[PDB]
RNA sequence: UUUUGCU
């Protein structure tokens, strides 16, 4: 696959509080369990690789 | 809406 870093204005790095972020827990919908990369809320799957919906 | 968490 193809991964190249185009231009950065703001560096990111956030952190500053997070209520009580577990370490087995999920910083996407705050469930106790799966992680936020494996968050069954993600925008990925079932079929149609495109998040940010445009049409409501 | 929420990835603000080292492989
Ligand atoms: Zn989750």
């Amino acid at each position: 696959a193809t991964v190249v870093s185009g231009q950065k204005q703001d560096r990111q790095g956030g952190e500053r509080r997070r209520s009580q972020l577990d370490r087995d827990q999920c910083a996407y919908c705050k469930e106790k369990g799966h992680w936020a990369k494996d968050c069954p809320k993600k925008p990925r799957g079932p079929r149609g690789p495109r998040p940010q919906t445009s049409l409501l």
